[PDB]
């Protein structure tokens, strides 16, 4: 009860100076899928010594994008271009994980090779009321009808995750995070409100987890458990990703990861859980997971401070506030003022405006 957001922490290999984490955040500045100086600049600004960072969602294969100008890690060109961003982070003594991202059905023909259909667990489109895919021209259109995968096809998509993880390390990354949240590919298998499968990848809760299990297994096999994080969001309806019982789902995922750590012999870097914005559900998964717990969603300083003090979380990741405040860790420390975030420049392509030009705190 004497631990705070500013207490040091040992994350297996990595000795952290504090608990404030940069949440993964799509910003769409990686023009044409390739990272650049602007990304290096933006992440560097946000780096503190012993500070932990999570990169924006990063493509694992052609077709895995549902956003314009998001970066990839499947090609050599991408690997080489990422090096500057990581080196920049390492220079300032921070740690960085590449989030491995497949959007599944949350895509468009535009982002698909040969203009194909996005792949998912189901053939059902995302409903057309609340949700629209954003296109390179800035317009918003309806999500198309996806193609459900053959069972035989899945081991290949898992191999895409392996290569991406192997590239990430080769590019200098300290590790990777599996994006299994927010209604993207993995979540489309996890949630029974999407996964209408007949086979071993659907039905029972154990069956809905089988996809993630394999993805986590293959990646851990490739680069070691200690360099792997997993992000899930059991209670988030984004893109029609509902479950009949989110608490049982979360606990089935938590349970899966525990029972995997015996099979491997080593612990994962962390489990990353996002809240929408009961609170029993979070505390429940925490007690249940044997390892580091990074909690996310709607946090400020006081909430983040009390989460650590009470043992609800080891680490707390910040999204919206970290965009507006490159030196957020310092601002929290001295209880300083916070810059407000501008929504309009979240997903614009400018290297500077709304991206790196958020001012540091004055001396
Ligand atoms: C502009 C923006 C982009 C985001 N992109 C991602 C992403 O690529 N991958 C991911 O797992 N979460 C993404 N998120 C969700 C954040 O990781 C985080 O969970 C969310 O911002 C809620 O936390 P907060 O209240 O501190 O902002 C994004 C959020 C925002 C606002
Ligand atoms: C001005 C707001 C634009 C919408 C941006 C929104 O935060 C969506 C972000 C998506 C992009 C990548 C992701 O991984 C998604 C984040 C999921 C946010 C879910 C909302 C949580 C809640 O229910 O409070």
């Amino acid at each position: 009860s004497n631990e705070t957001l500013f207490s040091s922490y040992k994350m297996g290999r990595f000795d952290l100076s504090h608990r404030v984490v940069l949440a993964p955040m799509t910003r769409c500045r990686a023009l044409n899928g390739v990272p650049n100086a602007a990304l290096a600049e933006y992440y560097a600004q946000r780096t503190t010594p012993g500070g932990f960072l999570i990169s924006e969602g990063t493509m694992v294969s052609p077709g895995s994008a549902g956003f314009p100008h998001v970066p990839g890690i499947y090609s050599d060109e991408q690997v080489e271009a990422w090096k500057q961003v990581v080196e920049a982070v390492h220079a300032k003594g921070g740690f960085i994980f590449c989030q491995l991202w497949h959007v599944g059905r949350a895509s468009h023909a535009v982002y698909q090779p040969n203009g194909g259909s996005p792949i998912s667990s189901t053939n059902k489109p995302i409903s057309e009321n609340r949700w629209r895919v954003l296109l390179p021209d800035g317009s918003h259109v309806k999500y198309p009808k996806p193609r459900a995968l053959e069972a035989s096809e899945i081991p290949r998509v898992v191999e895409d995750y392996c290569l991406s993880a192997l590239n990430a390390i080769r590019a200098g990354f300290d590790g990777i995070e599996i994006h299994g949240a927010h209604g993207y590919l993995i979540d489309q298998f996890l949630k029974d409100g999407i996964n209408d499968r007949t086979d071993q990848y659907g039905g029972s809760i154990a069956n809905r987890c089988r996809f993630l299990k394999q993805v986590v297994e293959g990646v851990v096999s490739a680069i070691g458990a200690s360099k792997v994080g997993v992000r899930v969001s059991p209670a988030i309806d984004h893109l029609d990703a509902t479950d009949s019982d989110p608490l049982s789902l979360g606990l089935a995922v938590v349970g899966m990861l525990n029972k995997l750590q015996g099979v491997n012999g080593s612990k994962l870097a962390y489990l990353h859980v996002t809240q929408p914005r009961e609170a029993k559900l979070m505390k429940s998964l925490r007690m249940a997971y044997n390892g580091t717990f990074m909690s996310s969603g709607g946090f400020n300083k006081e909430l983040g401070m009390q989460a650590v003090q009470q043992g609800d979380a080891d680490l707390v990741s910040y999204g919206r506030l970290f965009i507006a405040n490159p030196d957020l860790v310092s601002r929290f420390k001295i209880d300083g003022e916070l810059n407000k975030y501008n929504r309009k420049t979240f997903y614009t392509q400018d290297p500077v405006v709304g991206y790196t030009d958020y001012p540091f705190l004055a001396p």
